């Protein structure tokens, strides 16, 4: 019954939504190759594509602002030209957020939840529904009171700034920020996938994404490569439990299970696992 | 807490259980390709084994007596002596489940739900666990009043003809029966795997198989080769609301799912999803 709204379409998340993740960081081959993994993408499910033009995983990098038009915007503008899918950005630069929402793009998906200077104030100009992400800080995972309940404080004080810059409450996303980057160890993982749930009570959208992330890496004592049955796993006791977009690498996989999920959850009385 | 006895050891049901799947039809090599897969399955995780001397999917042959003593009982026997495991078996002839019980079989697994003569009193004689499954009937699956209400009253019924036997109540297994092999349809599977949970009620262990079944097949479009992620779907579902053992075919992939229903699992209030 909850839907998403951009650039004259909407998203329709009666059913979990598969979200393709595209990165363009190290331009002539770049982009093709961009444009025929988002096609790949595209033909095996996924209904949303994430073209991030920096890797912030511990350890990575900084990009200059120049460095992100270049690279972020033709992808994007190439995928809203030629396919129908919906195209987030992982962005946090105000300037690479006017310029996405220009060429088409539908999600503004921050990993700082619009903290930098500018940053807010233009992801509310383009109208654009903006995915709020809750994170901390190659460095150690702080000690939290309870992870559940600063993660919802975290929420209520960011959707409280959200609306004081004029992005209505019904235009945000949320996302717990799985992942060993963000500032959460095994333990405070796995107790926000067991009581994912529960963040329903703000009647929101539920992004989520653990694929390949170390929450399971580390359980399961595998190489990066070997991911993907707990990445599965994952991604299904979170649809489980109602959340809406997984954001996934292996799409063909991710969106075959998200067919079971979904035949499950239609046979179920109240549509969801508590 | 629930606990299965047999041979003079324990199975402890406290976290979900995959058993393994070996078919041992059409035997010189027969056995030391039977042994090396039980062993490879052993180092993907499997903790049972259910040696079946029998495929009954619709349109399968039929096998006279001496056919399965041939081959059910050398490779039981081979499993007992050298490896730890539980190993169960899928026979539905009383002499077969006598000779099974004295070369050292744990779980008693009878696609008939000992209904064949002399079957049922074998199998109270042995002192084993039973497992009880659900089947109706190549043909088609029958229409129910409803398919969970006449399954549950098959179980109240099957487990009231154990314990007129000698068979303890203790010692019997579940299992609805998933597969459009035992007379249900794409609906009525998904019926039963959206309200698994409600079998509780009986305070017994929950057997649960439906790897690579037409239940997954069909909803998927794909060949009986590449329903691995479907599969997982599936058996994290079940084991999501506490199934306690899954049989499957994929060990290595359904043993590193599990452990993240585990972790899941473990994080949780009450140790099952509703
Ligand atoms: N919304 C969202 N965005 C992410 N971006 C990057 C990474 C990891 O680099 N993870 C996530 C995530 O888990 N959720
Ligand atoms: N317990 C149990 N046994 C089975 N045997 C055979 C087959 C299919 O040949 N399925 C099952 C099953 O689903 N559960």
């Amino acid at each position: 019954g909850m839907k998403l709204f951009a650039q004259g379409t909407s998203l329709d998340l009666s059913h979990p939504h598969v979200m393709g993740i595209l990165n363009v960081t190290p331009t002539h081959n770049s982009l093709i190759d961009a444009v025929k993994h988002a096609n790949l993408m595209i033909n095996a499910g996924a209904t949303i594509i994430d073209v991030g033009g920096e890797s912030t995983r511990p350890g990575a990098a900084e990009v200059s602002v120049e460095e992100e038009l270049q690279r972020v915007i033709p992808v994007v503008e190439a995928i809203a030209q030629r396919f129908e899918v919906w195209i987030s950005v992982d962005t946090s630069k105000p300037e690479v957020i006017r310029e996405s929402a220009k060429v088409g793009a539908h999600i503004i998906n921050d990993i700082r939840s619009l903290s930098e200077p500018g940053a807010l104030e233009a992801a509310a100009e383009t109208g654009l529904p903006v995915c709020l992400m809750h994170m901390q800080g190659m460095q150690e995972a702080p000690k939290y009171d309870d992870v559940f309940a600063e993660v919802n404080r975290y929420f209520i004080e960011q959707i409280a700034r959200c609306e004081q810059a004029g992005i209505a409450k019904e235009k945000l996303l949320l996302d717990p920020g799985f992942g060993f980057g963000f500032g959460k160890n095994l333990s405070h993982n796995y107790s926000l996938l067991a009581r994912l749930a529960e963040f329903h009570h703000f009647n929101l959208p539920l992004l989520v994404g653990m694929s390949r992330k170390s929450m399971i890496g580390q359980l399961l004592n595998v190489g990066p490569s070997e991911r993907l049955s707990g990445s599965l796993a994952c991604a299904v006791i979170a649809a489980m439990q109602g959340a809406h977009i997984i954001r996934v690498h292996d799409v063909k996989e991710t969106v075959e299970a998200m067919r079971v999920v979904e035949a499950t959850l239609s046979a179920k009385e109240n549509k969801r696992y508590e």
